[PDB]
């Protein structure tokens, strides 16, 4: 007895497909072994000459060298072997093909570059330096802004906390950037108090402007970087991910037959 | 069309599994394989002692007493009404197995010994619980005032009068214990029981209405002394198992697909 599970465009999930995935995944449950199984045929439909096999192990190798000695207990936290890893990230590139290639032709839109550009600022070079203490922070700044001489010693004492930020920046907190953008070269700001979403601490920063910026009338001028800051968010859009599926599961007529999983891709067919 | 797990007289197949993968989509290859083995190795054995029936009357009468949060006690569990039948099935399969290996081999003299010199029958008496000291303190004064206060705290506290033995899971071992003093008739002194599991100290009161001894004879006592041995070994993750190797072992059960191989690794070492 024979019977088709998921049913696509010149493709077919058989009962013998899933087990071949349960044999290589038996700590993940039927519907992550079945999802999976789709997405790898309805992305390498379409980038699958994109993502050969020498891309995959290459890759692979390069991820696996960065972790170093802890690649082995990062794969346990995800649930995976080293052997298993590949043929994971194999699909995981295949959807990933999918996703970007969905940004660039169709999320670079007036309206997005719009958004971006409300609240957007250009790079600027200055000095961000960080404190535990208010009291601190206080002192190190009236002895900066006391004469040229306490300005030098700032500015060789604190020589690697010289940086270049934007509006995209992750490591200055927003209080900083706020304060900073306001700032003209030379000037130094007051003590910036900003308290961290993650960990729940309270840092003191004092920013000294170099090359300050402004991002003018012109949004054409910074289209790229706002290109690249829609990019960057759309790639951490859930919501918009689930979406890129929903339209390659339509696009592929991609039917669950068997009843016993029909919410299958319900998480999908709802963006 | 492979066999993956072998035992005696029967074998998991691919179509077995795919029929576990439809009745469970959220559980993993793995999970379905060891409970669809339990399943087949316990029903070789005590598949008459619970059937299908016995299987839907147990769940129904549970469905009965959570009511309206039966719904929500079966989510915090991570099942659904319709998967909880085949889990108490698969359950009360392994308890069969489970309580027979203990009817068999547990019941022993020494055992019985062991149970016995902590044991006490049942005993029937008044047993109310206060929070504060001086509100027990108060409320037993007024009780061993004279006749009258004695039937004012029979009167308001009637519903506190019941019958606990040594095995009692509500009334604390400090109560148990000073109440095991008491003789027909007498009331204890404000007894103080801190809960182990919270933190809270509560003050008992107590009123020997029945009392009783074991004795010297253990016999007398025998079925009580076979449920206090019975309740320990079923909470004995080492004997249960025990007991889970034992079937495998007996049913020879073998993983033939390499993918499995350390699937019951977990319960033979």
């Amino acid at each position: 007895a024979s019977k088709d599970i998921i049913t696509m465009k010149g493709d077919t999930i058989r009962v013998s497909d899933l087990y071949k995935e349960a044999k290589q995944f038996p700590s993940q449950p039927t519907n992550t072994l079945l999802q999976n199984l789709t997405f790898d045929k309805i992305f390498t439909k379409d980038f699958g000459k994109e993502v050969t096999d020498k891309d995959v192990s290459k890759k692979v190798k390069s991820i696996k060298d960065q972790y170093g000695s802890q690649f082995s207990s990062a794969l346990q936290q995800q649930g995976l072997t080293e052997a298993s890893f590949t043929p994971y990230m194999r699909t995981q590139m295949l959807e990933q093909a999918a996703i970007d290639h969905e940004i660039k032709e169709t999320q670079y839109t007036d309206a997005n570059l719009k958004k971006a550009w409300e609240s957007y600022h250009p790079d600027v070079t200055a000095y961000v330096v960080s404190e535990t203490s208010k009291d601190a922070a206080t002192k190190a700044l009236d002895a900066a802004k006391k004469d040229d001489a306490g300005k030098a010693s700032f500015e060789k004492t604190n020589a690697e906390s010289k940086v270049t930020f934007n509006s995209t920046s992750t490591s200055v907190p927003t209080e900083v950037q706020t304060a900073a953008f306001k700032l003209k070269n030379g000037e130094f700001s007051d003590v910036i108090e900003s308290t961290s979403s993650s960990t729940g601490a309270t840092s003191y920063y004092i920013v000294e402007m170099v090359k300050t910026s402004e991002k003018g009338t012109d949004m054409n001028k910074y289209k790229k970087e706002l290109q690249n800051v829609i990019k960057t968010e759309k790639e951490q859009d859930t919501t918009f991910v689930s979406g890129v599926i929903a339209k390659y599961l339509k696009k592929n007529n991609v039917t669950v037959k068997e009843s016993a999983f029909a919410s299958l891709f319900s998480q999908f067919t709802q963006t």
